[PDB]
């Protein structure tokens, strides 16, 4: 009965996030995507959850839930003690390293990092929103569903 | 039926390696420690395997095997497609990132990185050997068994 | 024929920026310094002040011109018939964040980015740190062109 | 008579800070801990509370004293007859913004900066992360001096 | 007439190298690929084989030519009337040893270095890792030009 | 009372090293430059040559002395009644490798390590790169003390 939690804001979910979800779902029996409620973003929590659910329909062992507060409490309250996070740079590793060590210290929760697929090395929710705001084409970087929803928030 | 391979030379295995093994064994159903045969080291392959087996007796779902050649072939020939590796720095992440992306490309094998326990952040097989060679006390950094064997190779 | 764009907010321009401008001007037929203006947040200097400070310290570069813009950098570049950006870099961390933006710029518009290592003497000046040091009275006269230093002190007083 | 200044906001002081203070006091005749007063961002503890938490935690360091200050750090250092800063570091990224600042401080005032690696056990603690964890009920008592932990529980009630 | 030199051992040339060559040839009037001859470490391919592999892969770049050389790179560059080097980069660490070399080359000979980010798809390929993977039977054909892959299979037999 | 050890192979000493020596000598009562000799691999310069080059360029530092040693640095430090190492750092990568050794040194012997950022003008000189550039004829006269440069050229000829 293995399992891991994939946390983030996912505003919106990108193909880089989806790649991490698919890799986590292939290596753990149960994956929970943890969508942070952090009350300034573009999509509401419900919209973010729906976009992730739409993009993960081919992953039978993955579910999507929202939460607040300490990630380690979210993880432990579901009987798990592993986090799976995607990583792009060594700079990414250092700040995430501090949080991983803190999370292990306070709750015994482990963090596994997975390297980003090369094709999504430069994709982030924030950069995709910013580029699309000025009319740049990000359709190759986002799930097809997410892309239409993004066009709608801008127009 | 989840599983991961933890590769290295382990010459000798340190408490930093053991920490990674224990974390992998807690999150995957099956863990295989892959001891590289790379024919200049201090211990023979058989001695390295025995030291790891001695230090992992409390991990029922972990076994230790030797191998050569492409790590991805070792992994795939055992029905698995995940590697678990310990990481200390962002510099660690960058060279290991290149190998992880190559391994995914050529064999579909994924790599999960886990941050080192803070207490073992500075321990490496090479630095422990070098310090012990000049008489420094590394007993707090190595499994109790390994420590005696190391004293024997030097004296 | 060849050309590159050197972008930044240049609020104000530093000697590190000027070094980059001079290196780009020596290697490309034309260089455009693109002064980024945020229509929502004013900097310390207005657009005309930023441009004046750059022009005064680049008068010896005949193939360099200065223009302002906003929004997507790759549109500024392509509308001028060019497809190269030149940017200065001080460290490995600068390289990772700038890396993301360079790969996005090539993906969305085919525009290439060339990075050049700062001259050592200017490794540590940034517009933001020069402003913060000067705000609390530190001497930054050797890090800014003559066209900048006293205008900066006047803004602060 | 040698000496160094250890600057920070210390809101609150952590065991990582204390480890740096102890190592500085062991190697310099005089150490001054400089507590930054920022008239903008007012943190969780007042400057007086922060000074008292540091004094309790450093009671066994006779050559270390605690003072508050404002503005340019190198002015604080030189006003006390010193020309050295001692700061703790955790990562290579830490070394990057801090290296820019150290070179700037050497350039503008001739003040030197010595960096020391955090003890491994305290490498993941920071004032900000400790407060955030404690706000949501996590146990950070192994990462803070005993008296800080008591005061921090009070501020959260 | 602008120009730049693209140096390396290219043993063998990869698609990451080729991407850099194409971007340099698009932005400079003349590009010289400089193939290093090292009388000590003799790699897998002779210098002539390496030049021919590059020429096959760059047949559509008319302003790019391939030459071999030895010793100090900045002497090779200045002997050809140029003063710019173009190199591809992958990581922040890459930027570190390469930044030291670029500053040294600027200091000793006035030669500038422009760095370009690898295309994402080729960011994990290197000559050395490709050879190692191919030696043990891994498939690196998507990472090398077609003619390189054929020659590399031959050397392994 | 206070003191620090500045270790290295100094084969040969550079102006970056001398900058570190001067900064340590201004902040500690005594400084010992510890010249590391590998009894198994000779460097370019013998131990007496390395020491002579350092002494000639540190004659204005009355509280600095030069001694050779081998093996564990922490034994050299402790046998002299000291427990501080001072080392220069150029980049974030330098900080990670040196980090490992500083934490091991504190673990096995209680010896602290203080790092100081190189002066910008010497950010890019290393003994190894100066030797390699000089080997192929490049001009490194401005990166080495007078006590070194012509002795280096003589070794190479
Ligand atoms: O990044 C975090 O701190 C975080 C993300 C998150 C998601 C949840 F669903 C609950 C708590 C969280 N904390
Ligand atoms: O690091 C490697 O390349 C490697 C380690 C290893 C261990 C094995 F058992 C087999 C192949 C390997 N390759
Ligand atoms: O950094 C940018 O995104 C940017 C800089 C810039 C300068 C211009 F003139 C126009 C658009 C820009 N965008
Ligand atoms: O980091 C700073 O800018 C800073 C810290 C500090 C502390 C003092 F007590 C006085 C000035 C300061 N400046
Ligand atoms: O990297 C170098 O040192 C180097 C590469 C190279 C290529 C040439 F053709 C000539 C000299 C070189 N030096
Ligand atoms: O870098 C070292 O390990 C080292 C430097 C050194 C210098 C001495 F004089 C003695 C031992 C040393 N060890
Ligand atoms: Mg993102
Ligand atoms: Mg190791
Ligand atoms: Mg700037
Ligand atoms: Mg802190
Ligand atoms: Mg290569
Ligand atoms: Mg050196």
């Amino acid at each position: 009965m293995t399992g891991a939690v994939c946390p983030g804001s996912f505003d919106p979910v990108t193909l880089g996030h989806l790649d991490v979800f698919e890799r986590a779902a292939a290596q753990f029996d149960e994956v929970i995507v943890a969508v942070l409620i952090n009350p300034a973003g573009m999509f509401t929590v419900d919209e973010r959850i729906e976009m992730i659910r739409e993009s993960t329909a081919d992953l039978p062992n993955l579910r999507v839930e929202s939460g607040q507060g300490l990630l380690v409490d979210f993880v432990r309250e579901r009987g798990l003690n592993a986090i799976v996070k995607g990583l792009r740079t060594g700079t990414d590793f250092e700040y995430e390293l501090q949080m991983a060590q803190m999370n292990k210290h306070i709750a015994g929760v482990d963090t596994f990092f997975v390297a980003t697929a090369p094709a999504y090395s430069f994709v982030s929710s924030s950069l995709a929103k910013e580029v699309a705001t000025y009319g740049g084409d990000v359709s190759a970087l986002l799930p097809a569903s997410v892309h239409q929803r993004l066009l709608g928030k801008l127009r």
